[PDB]
């Protein structure tokens, strides 16, 4: 989700990773990513 998302320094995104972060969990109701 997007607590456990930020609070770890990732992001909430609805589309793919920047350089060096890959899909880790979900943020906003599961319809995002949380690439870290």
């Amino acid at each position: 989700d997007h607590y456990n998302c930020v609070s770890a320094g990732g992001q909430c995104l609805y589309s793919a990773c920047p350089i060096f972060t890959k899909i880790q969990g979900t943020c906003y109701r599961g319809k995002a990513k949380c690439c870290k």
